C-alpha cells in the first residue's frame, strides 16, 4: 500500500547478521497485516523475517536464529488517560493472541526490532 | 435498535483476557432484551457473553471462565423515596429471578461489567 495501513499490522525492522557478527543487512521497514485474535508464534514469526529478506538482496537466505531476547512492542496515545502506554510480547513457541486495540487506535503497529543470525539456502 | 431499549435489558460490559492475563479485548456494549420472571443462570449468562464476543473480532473465541465474583447489578432512581437503589445478583448455577422493576422504570438495564478469560474455538 502506498498510504498508511488503516489497520493492525505487523512491523518488521530486523538486522541481518551473519554467525560471527557482521553486520549484513541494515533494518527494511517491512509491513504485514495482521488482525487481533491471531495466535503468533516464533515459528510464524521466523517467517515473517525471512519473507521480510525478500524484500531485499538477501532474498535467497534463511534465518538460522532470531535473537532470542527480541520482543514484539505496540506504542499507542490512551485517549482517556492522555498517555502514552506500551504493550511488550515475548516471542515464544505457543505465543500470544494478538490484541484489539481498536478502542485506543485503528492502525496499530506491533514493532519487531532485532537481529536475526541468517545464511544463504 | 437505534432507540434506547422500552423494556428490561441486560447490559454485557466485557473484559476479554488470555490464561495469562493480557487484555485482549474491550467492553463493548451489547444489549439483549430480556422479561422479569425469567431464571438467569451462570450458564445462561456465560453464553450471553459468549453471544457479545460475535459482534466483535474474537466471534470465533468461546468463554473458559468469568470472574468468579462477577455480579448482575442495577441501579435506579426510586421516585418515591427520591433516592438511588441499587440492587446487585449473584451469578450462580441455580440463578435468580428477573425482577419487575417497572414501578420505578420501565427500562431498567441489569449490568455485567466483569472480566472472562476466553480462547480460540
Amino acid at each position: 500500500s502506498y498510504f498508511e495501513p488503516t489497520g493492525p499490522y505487523l512491523m518488521v525492522n530486523v538486522t541481518g547478521v551473519d554467525g560471527k557478527g557482521n553486520e549484513l543487512l541494515s533494518p527494511h521497514y517491512v509491513e504485514f497485516p495482521i488482525k487481533p485474535g491471531t495466535t503468533l508464534t516464533k515459528e510464524k514469526i521466523e517467517y515473517y523475517v525471512e519473507w521480510a529478506l525478500d524484500a531485499t538482496a538477501y532474498k535467497e537466505f534463511r534465518v538460522v536464529e532470531l535473537d532470542p531476547s527480541a520482543k514484539i512492542e505496540v506504542t499507542y496515545y490512551d485517549k482517556n488517560k492522555k498517555k502514552e502506554e506500551t504493550k511488550s510480547f515475548p516471542i515464544t513457541e505457543k505465543g500470544f493472541v494478538v490484541p484489539d486495540l481498536s478502542e485506543h487506535i485503528k492502525n496499530p503497529g506491533f514493532n519487531l526490532i532485532t537481529k536475526v543470525v541468517i545464511e544463504k539456502k
